[PDB]
């Protein structure tokens, strides 16, 4: 075996520096650093094509045997879920449901080629649909009359068309913003999305969706409220209007919701006995439309339905740029929220399955998809948590599952679009509610975060509160700001400890930690696990003057009191000898007689000018009362910062630095012994 | 002498822990921690009185011999400067100049008793006056007619009275806000005011004052613009209207400005030959009023003057609460700006003269002064940089200098208020401009900050730009946000280094730093001077995989390529043996054959859950390719955070920790030797 054995002289800063010679670096010119970027070698362009076109990468390496079955099952499962979710989200966007199915085909097909993640399900999203509906209602109210040859029997078709045009314009603007961010390499900001913030935001979004879905489930008309305090106003409005509910719609909604819960529980408890989960949502919608067609609930009980669905695709239409100045803020908010959600989902899925994704590529893909969808009459969409979870849980391995979902959506549109026109909205509302259980189950993190880290619990609660009461446009920004400020809070509240020397060794630990460390008499050691920046110097000084119990101010006051009671270019030395008479020292109150104070810098990352001034003031103040101060474990960054500042203007301060706490202690003891040598 | 000598066994985490026993702490109950707060001992109440009433402290200990002369000279010098500055600031507040002198008596007297700092000059301030004037104009335009018996010859007295009432109401609200903040111990936020931010804010405020003073100097009427892009609009407006200037006013202003510059330069170069500086501003105003009275410039050349000054004090008047809902934002902004400026000045003066101030006490004093001044017809004021500099430079030692200034201001008001009514505004504008040279000279910090620290230079430039173009209400907030974000920027860009062992010692330094350190073969050491929080884990992982040149992904790819080319409750062990045949190893590309990677945690302050997951993933990934990873120098905080998380669920991970880099290296070498013992 071997033992920790090392013998060396005391390494002060000048001694360490004189034994080392600075290495000569190789200057890399900017022109020379950019010249090789234009080699245009075939490998470089091939890599660029693969990065910009991920389809060319994962498609040639597609292993059919272990992927065809899983991709097929996952695609069927995600399509039979995207169709009702898309129809429900279309209603939430204040647009005809036919446009929701349109948004479920073009962006998915485009992302099957421009997408990097192979486990996320691109499609209609609840939050984006709610924001689009709110802005459409705000721009287009219910009191607009167009004399375009329409008679008095107005079916509000013009209002719906105007809302669709507004949605198309804002979608195009959001896509342009996303593409500009992607080409600007702005995707690096996704790292700021910590997991608790994302979970809290998703939970708050789930709460908003649940409280917005109440009106559809009950069937009672309620004004849509967008902005600050939207959730509370919406829920009190639906509570006040609950007296005029529809019995049939509520009953069928409760019945289908109970059936969905029973089927989901049965699938969960019979997972091993099935080769693939059965589509429960498809059975639910089939049952709902069959009952509605058989009993004619549209007029028999005045139960609202999804409405008519026109068939056939539409030719591309050029949008208009006359609405940018009205919804430019909302387009940016939609782009930010959608990009954040999709990048968070892609990152967590990549971590789960062991791969990587590129944020810039995702931004470019989202921008192109949104722009082309706007050209093809499709509103802005983003990633969906529940649908992606279903896709991954059913065996999703590549992006071909989304292509199958888009193909089957197109088939339904072209062939069986009329069959689903009689589906009541209550069934869709119940389907949305039951699929929301995954995000609602995330409330279990509160005890977990309470036990693990209270700071993360505070961040999660702040994010949830900000995204619940305040609008989602500013709630995410507020949550990000709070998360960033938590780092400042942590740096402003470090753990100050008094270190003691373990006997017969060189390990320094807290004096009040293990009962075996003995503090060296006459030496005080102070340690701070935080930087010395401007908003921390005062707290550090107070902690040093309090925890160590050595305050120069009170020492000077005691000296003055004892003196008054007993009476009845060159630089000066840093440490001034205590000119206190021995006779006066007889009336001096007893103390620890500390002669050396050691400050730990092993856990200091950087120091600013304010910190430099504070440290210089502390050193001078302690040297005035004749107490030596040495710096131990200073990193090269701290030394460089001190050199660039005016802290090292006096060459006599170079001897105050050391390399380790034990080295500083040995140097101080040697200095004391040498001083005692000439004493007598 | 002595040498660094220590012999000990390799201290792994279990070995260190088994040799130490946790100390039993003393639980301090909250009820027991608050019970002693109500002792009501005479010393405690005396200290409370001294803290709340600083006048009772420094007045009994007033040394007359060395303070009477200096305080007298400083008080005279600051009064003869506050009178013209107060008159000028009153005009900038869109209020009659008599109110400016009123603001120069009551708050100063009150602060002479409720103030802690003994070197700051409380009085009218340019920024606060400008904000008050802007809000008064915004609330009270020039198109308001009051049929209160006034004939067609309206002198706009009602408009001035309404503006005064608005100023009084906003001053009272700001004082209430300041008092509430003071009683809430909110003064601790003053630590966020770093020196570069304060200097940039003061410089931008000086620029705003200089560009606003142009209209008074020229005498041409110009609409006052408040809000965003106010400075640019004001300067282009005065440039367009410069064609209608007044020759006499501009000429006399230039003459008095030149005289002031000459006198200031003469005093600077004859400082040693004078016992006390002569009052130059008093001579300037006397000359200006004498010339104006002799030549009657009011009507001879249409030169505007300060106006009539009513005599006698006014009885207290109860304000109204009907304007809070209109200026509540502006009152908060005024309070924040004034408190920030005064606390910064008090802190820097305390540091210069070697004492301390309390932010909460300053907040309480400002709130009480503003509220009582509102009761006594006085607008909100704050500390002035130039006047405080003059007070300190003339020998200011206590607060009695301000009392003398208030007394002489009251004497002028009661006796010689009519004499100064003929003083032209050009003289006051020139006096303001010449006293602004101190803040304008602060532009020399740009090369200093460029050489010392580029980050502080960026902060200063950002603060200046934000407070120049954008409004001062939001410019300070933006500067604070940028300053806070600079810490995050520093933590997101650390300095990754590869460490090497100095021969015959235990000092590890950068391999490319001193040319003498030799890297130990087969061992990679990585060091990061930054935390491992959520917004830094990915960069840390990339740096570890790039700088060390040991990426498990490329290793696995090379192994697979070599294999394909040559072919033609218990837990698993963390490190998996490389099942690579020796025959296949013959086709394996050569490499450094690293068997151990050491991660430095001596400079790590904290790690979050995201960092814990990232570290666990890195450890597992490196153990998959059969590479050992050890953690060295982990602080108690990091160990506690890992324990609270799920990182230590497997007991086999406790042996991976160490106490020092050398200890980890010795342990790895011993493990390799032991493994080689059973090899053959």
């Amino acid at each position: 075996t071997q033992r920790y054995y090392v013998e060396r002289p005391i390494f002060s800063h000048p001694v360490l520096q004189e034994r080392l010679h600075t290495k000569d670096k190789v200057p890399d010119s900017i022109a020379d650093k950019l010249k090789q970027a234009f080699t245009c070698t075939p490998k470089k362009i091939r890599n660029i094509i693969y990065m910009f076109l991920p389809i060319t990468k994962w498609l040639p390496a597609y292993k059919f045997k272990e992927y065809v079955l899983g991709d097929l099952v996952s695609g069927i499962s995600t399509g039979v879920l995207q169709l009702p979710q898309g129809l429900a989200f279309a209603m939430l966007a204040a647009v005809p449901p036919i446009f929701g199915l349109y948004s479920s085909f073009y962006p998915v097909i485009m992302y099957c080629f421009l997408g990097t993640s192979r486990h996320i399900s691109i499609g209609p999203f609840a939050v984006i649909s709610l924001m689009i509906g709110g802005v459409a209602v705000r721009l287009v109210p219910d009191d607009i009359v167009i004399p375009g040859g329409v008679n008095a029997t107005n079916g509000t078709e013009a209002r719906d068309a105007l809302r669709v045009k507004v949605a198309m314009s804002v979608t195009l603007l959001s896509g342009i913003i996303q593409f500009c961010l992607g080409v600007c390499r702005f995707g690096f900001v996704a790292i700021y999305l910590t997991e608790p913030l994302v979970r809290g935001f998703t939970t708050a979004a789930a709460v908003h969706v649940f409280t917005s879905m109440l009106k559809y489930l009950f069937g009672v008309k309620t004004k849509r409220y967008s902005g600050i305090f939207s959730v509370v106003y919406s829920t009190v409005a639906v509570l006040q209007n609950v007296k005029n509910l529809n019995v049939c719609s509520l009953g069928v909604g409760l019945m289908v919701f109970g059936l969905l819960l029973g089927g989901k529980e049965f699938n969960e408890r019979f997972k091993e006995k099935l080769p693939a989960p059965i589509p429960l949502e498809f059975f639910a919608v089939v049952m709902g439309t069959g009952i509605s067609a058989g009993f004619n609930l549209k007029e028999s009980y005045n139960v609202d339905v999804v409405g008519t669905l026109p068939l056939g695709l539409l030719p591309p239409a050029n949008p208009d740029t006359s609405l940018f100045h009205l919804v430019y803020v909302d387009a940016i908010a939609i782009a930010i929220v959608g990009f954040s959600v999709t990048i968070s989902m892609a990152k967590t899925l990549a971590n789960k399955h062991g791969y990587q994704v590129d944020g810039n590529q995702e931004l470019i893909a989202l921008g192109l998809c949104n722009s082309i969808g706007s050209l093809f009459q499709t509103f802005s969409i983003s990633c969906s948590l529940s649908r992606s979870l279903v896709q991954e849980g059913t065996g999703g391995k590549t992006q071909l599952a989304g292509c199958l979902a888009s193909l089957m959506i197109l088939l339904v549109i072209l062939a069986t679009g009329f069959l689903f026109e009689s589906l009541p909205q209550a069934v869709l509302s119940a389907i949305v509610i039951v699929n929301l259980k995954g995000m609602f189950m995330q409330f279990s993190d509160l005890p977990f975060f309470w036990r693990t880290s209270k700071i993360e619990l505070t961040i999660w609660l702040t994010t949830f509160v900000s995204s619940l009461f305040l609008g989602l446009d500013y709630g995410l920004i507020t949550a990000v700001i709070i998360a960033l400020l938590t780092v400042i809070y942590r740096t402003q509240s470090p753990s100050y400890k008094v270190l003691g020397k373990l006997p017969e060794t060189d390990v320094y630990i807290d004096i009040d930690a293990y009962e075996e460390v003995k503090e060296i008499p006459g030496i005080k050691i102070f340690q701070i696990n935080a930087p010395i920046y401007y908003a921390n110097s005062d707290l550090y000084s107070n902690a040093l003057k309090r925890k160590t119990g050595v305050n120069p101010a009170v020492i000077m006051g005691a000296r003055r009191k004892a003196m008054r009671k007993y009476a009845k270019v060159k630089y000066p030395p840093i440490v001034i000898k205590s000119t206190f008479p021995e006779e006066m020292q007889r009336f001096m109150p007893p103390g620890d007689n500390v002669h050396t104070v050691i400050l730990d810098f092993t856990q200091v990352n950087f120091i600013d000018s304010v910190g430099v001034k504070t440290l210089a003031g502390i050193v001078k103040e302690y040297g005035d009362v004749g107490i030596y101060v040495y710096l131990a474990g200073c990193s090269a960054q701290v030394v460089n910062d001190l050199t660039r500042n005016r802290f090292f203007e006096n060459p006599a301060l170079w001897e105050l630095l050391f390399h380790s706490i034990h080295d500083a202690v040995l140097g101080s003891q040697l200095r004391e012994a040498l001083a005692e040598q000439e004493a007598s």
